[PDB]
């Protein structure tokens, strides 16, 4: 005699018998009979996202999106362009404004925040069926089991 | 016989005899014969405070005085203003500008960066001489050696 060993509650929702049938205890995140109906956490707690973002429930939990002045799950932090640092690859972030920012690349890569590097491989002179691989502003050959060199040429 | 006896070189500089007299080997800071001539960094090395800092000299130094959108000792970092943070005593820094922020004070303090502490002590209730000591928006009475209480009277 076991009524929840047909795992009727959903989502974490604990089981327990009660009476002929079970019982679900829901969790937070959902409710109803057998915790299948997603609890709107944006209209039961309002306020939820801070600093006026924009809550967007989801199926089991709920989404910040957040104005352009603050950062963090809930909008809690204001947002500091420069730190954490966006320029990927030792670029150098310089503000330019309350919610703007722009990087100063290093030599060999571009893009808004430094992030695609620049394909040096185009005119390279890797030989005998040496493969080119792009660098930092360079290349290099990867040669095949029978030559040696800078250019798989020795 | 030790013609340096006399520590003609100064500011750090080395001294060696030198024929019938010695002779100062000088430091980068300082010059001449003696090494008590300074050296004026911002003329023998320049663009020595970068992006547009001004370099004033100074004996035995120089220090440099950056434009708005860089710091460091010799502005090679970007300026960003709520990182470091110059809230003070548990603020919120709130980026106003490339160059501007903006102080949000815990209850209890004020200023530009939440520096100083509101005088909650004004009006206390410490009596038979207890001292009044500021808070956190709060105060507390400091008892002379025959009283207790939150105000001296027990
Ligand atoms: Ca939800
Ligand atoms: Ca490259
Ligand atoms: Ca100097
Ligand atoms: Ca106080």
């Amino acid at each position: 005699a076991d009524p929840c060993a047909s795992n009727p509650c959903a989502n974490g929702g604990q089981c327990l018998p009660f009476e002929a049938s079970y019982i679900c205890h829901c969790p937070p995140s959902f409710h109803g009979p057998t915790c299948r109906q997603d609890v709107n956490e944006c209209g039961q707690k309002p306020g939820l996202c801070r600093h006026g973002g924009t809550c967007h429930n989801e199926v089991g939990s709920y989404r910040c999106v957040c104005r352009a002045t603050h950062t963090g799950p809930n909008c809690e932090r204001p947002y500091v362009p420069c730190s954490p640092s966006p320029c990927q690859n030792g670029g150098t972030c310089r503000p330019t404004g309350d919610v703007t920012h722009e990087c100063a690349c290093l030599p060999g890569f571009t893009g808004q925040n430094c992030e695609e590097n620049i394909d040096d491989c185009p005119g390279n002179n890797c030989k005998n069926g040496g493969a080119c691989v792009d660098g930092v502003n360079t290349y290099n050959c990867r040669c095949p089991p029978e030559w040696t060199g800078q250019y798989c040429t020795e």
